[PDB]
């Protein structure tokens, strides 16, 4: 019956949907979204920096909790996997992540409990650091560039003179410099998830050979 | 002292002070020319074509890298000269992520990187998800870091509310007795290109064991 943080970053989420991206997120705009004043929401939220933290603890809280059963790459591969869902449940969901620093209990642990696979099973401190992050990092760049490609291939299908030119162009250069590697390459798109897997697989499959 | 090189100048002028691509408008890069929006669609129809120009602009300083014939070692070249590029531009990767490949220089690159592997005896589909998998990792690589360097930038300007929040950070790590999450306080360390070349070789050392477990 009363405004609330959740109310606030609902709304927030809600807008993210209408337009998905990150920067256009106003304070005004959420207040608009709840019919009510900017200044409405500084009293749950300082800045936009505070709202976000709250959103990117938000999505935290969605994470599913893998079934581990002891086996090192096993187990860290559940956790990337349940990223990928729960990174695909939220707009914008990786660009908050960026933004925001992990200073909610969920996310830390979550990074304590991947890292802590690696180091019980006899990983270089160093190490653990390197591929927990870096698997991250996979799935930030993947996410996104999926995210804003999916984008402009709506784009071009939604006739989009510009970068429909754009397209043909490309096509034709590929063609007629035969560059055959490229043009097969073009075919895929190639099921996303199932490539996201490849990838860790492929990243885990060279930690367990060194 | 107008055209499409100092259109595209201005830009990435604009974007050095507050590196973030979403807050390039037409209107802000005239402005920073000192001239008004219509100008600059004389020159570009519209802010997609001025990405798509970055783009290339910026493919253009894609060092040459030396190859020697070995798929490993010729992958890693391009990968360690494409984290080179990245780091002489801002928002680099945001901009090859919301522009299509349709310049010389980029299909060029990707198709011969694509060879490396091709000619090595990698799937069609292996090569493809290797070569984007690399580029991918190089990506959130290089966007976590850029906003770290500008989040570390904050804080020590005086957001009050980002020290705070840096703060509670390693209060929960003692209060849950996160012990390597405390480890991995110590690194500053996994942002530097090192830390890049070893996730890169992890990847190229399970290609040798798979995709090739998927390849002739
Ligand atoms: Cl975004
Ligand atoms: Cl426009």
């Amino acid at each position: 019956p009363k405004l609330s943080k959740d109310t606030i970053i609902a709304a927030a989420f809600s807008l993210l949907e209408k337009s998905p991206t990150l920067e256009q997120l106003s304070m005004r705009k959420v207040a608009k979204q709840l019919g009510v004043q900017a200044p409405a929401i500084y009293w749950y939220f300082k800045n936009k920096q505070a709202l976000l933290q709250s959103m990117a603890e938000a999505i935290e809280e969605h994470f599913q909790e893998p079934a581990l059963c002891g086996e090192w790459y096993s187990d860290l591969l559940a956790f990337m996997e349940n990223y990928y869902d729960l990174y695909q449940q939220f707009p914008c969901a990786v660009a908050i992540e960026i933004q925001t620093v992990p200073a909610y209990p969920q996310r830390l642990r979550h990074l304590n409990q991947m890292m802590g696979i690696l180091r019980e099973a006899g990983f270089s401190p160093e190490m653990t650091h390197l591929a927990v992050t870096s698997l991250q990092h996979l799935l930030f760049g993947m996410i996104m560039d999926a995210t804003e490609e999916k984008q402009l291939v709506s784009q071009v299908l939604n006739g989009d003179d510009y970068l429909k030119e754009q397209v043909l162009h490309m096509k034709q250069y590929v063609s007629d410099n035969e560059l055959t590697y490229m043009e097969e390459s073009i075919q895929f798109r190639i099921h996303q998830k199932s490539a996201f897997i490849q990838a860790v697989k492929t990243y885990l499959d060279g930690l367990q050979a060194d």
